[PDB]
């Protein structure tokens, strides 16, 4: 009657990754931090036909602004309706009416997150095969399992090693740099048809993405994916960076002991022929139609006469190992940092995982 729990695979590093990202607690956090009132919003409860209730309520409101004054609901009225669908906490006081652009996209981009935790509360669910099966997986390997997704933990003299290192390090921030901890090398399967689909496509690099560490598991499960409601300052593709420093401003992790952890992807991204912007344009949803991706070029590059290259599965992928210089040209760009931007969700695929510092 009582099932054997059978020892765990699983490496120490990749243990702690698991445990992070599946964590109940680190879960509730991102919550907190959203100003969500996760006492009447509980992991449990949380629900994608809510999620989706949210969205339509955000929807209302977005035709509100981007409409003109007709004779409809106020922002006020609206955005009440959207704080009873999606409860929030400010230490209960009444929450602020969304009405600016800046502050719809705020509440997408939440929306955006929290449906990814719905993800991993889903995934985590006990099948009935699990009830009647004699021997359980250790919790972690099970968690792992769900992924659906290798993970290979790098040690320091693998080949791409001090490549990703210098990666880092030169493109981090100067003094604040963050620590590697650990790479783990990614392989979410069936990832790789997609990506197959872009194989003459040339013109391919490495680049980083930061996120919060409540999407990790989505992302490891799914893939980087270009949601409905998603957008940013070059529009609603899938955003990475050159420079490290960039994606860690994106980052979100959590106190843990006397550190903070968090966690970093590297993609290869299949660019093609670039397009170069120098002003914001949320409003993009691909490239203009000679080519496969918009750059919104920064102030500054890695400097790429020290560009390497990685053979990965075959194809030649540049990695910038410099620090970054001055691009004349785009000196008056709005951007002080370049953003990679893809518009289809098959043009990148997951290559390394890294716990930093
Ligand atoms: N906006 C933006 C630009 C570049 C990278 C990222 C990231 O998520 O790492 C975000």
């Amino acid at each position: 009657s009582m099932k054997r729990v059978q020892p765990c695979s699983l490496d120490p590093a990749t243990q702690k990754l698991i445990t992070n990202i599946f964590s109940k607690e680190m879960f509730k956090n991102t919550m907190a931090l959203m100003d969500l009132d996760v006492k009447k919003m509980p992991l449990g409860k949380l629900s994608k036909q809510q999620i989706a209730r949210g969205f339509e309520a955000l929807e209302a409101l977005e035709e509100a602004l981007k409409g003109p004054t007709d004779g409809g609901q106020s922002l006020e009225e609206l955005s009440s309706h959207f704080y009873t669908v999606i409860p929030h906490n400010f230490g209960h006081s009444q929450p602020p009416p969304i009405n600016s652009p800046e502050l719809l996209q705020a509440k997408k981009d939440m929306l955006l997150v929290l449906a990814d935790i719905e993800l991993a509360q889903a995934l985590q669910a006990v099948s009935e095969q699990e009830k009647t099966v004699e021997e359980v997986p250790h919790p972690l390997d099970r968690d792992y399992q769900l992924l659906k997704c290798q993970l290979q933990l790098l040690d320091s003299g693998a080949p791409e090693y001090k490549v990703i290192q210098t990666y880092l390090e030169q493109t981090g921030s100067n003094h604040r740099c963050p620590t590697l901890q650990h790479i783990w090398k990614v392989n979410q399967e069936g990832e790789e048809d997609r990506f197959q689909a872009h194989s003459k496509l040339g013109n391919r690099k490495l680049l980083w993405h930061g996120t919060n560490m409540a999407v990790v598991a989505a992302i490891l499960t799914s893939g980087l994916r270009i949601m409905p409601h998603s957008g940013g300052r070059v529009g609603k593709g899938i955003y990475f960076a050159s420079e490290n420093s960039k994606s860690a401003g994106y980052v979100i992790g959590m106190k843990c002991g006397a550190h903070h952890v968090g966690y970093m992807f590297l993609g290869e991204v299949a660019l093609g022929r670039e397009h170069h912007i120098n002003t914001d344009n949320p409003s993009l949803k691909s490239p203009p139609p000679g080519f496969d991706s918009v750059i919104a070029r920064g102030h500054t590059e890695p400097d790429p006469t020290q560009d390497t290259e990685l053979e990965l599965d075959g194809q030649q992928v540049v990695v910038p190992q410099g620090q970054p210089v001055p691009c004349p040209e785009f000196s008056s760009s709005t951007f002080s940092q370049s953003e990679y931007l893809i518009y289809q969700e098959s043009q990148c695929r997951l290559r390394y995982l890294l716990e930093v510092h």
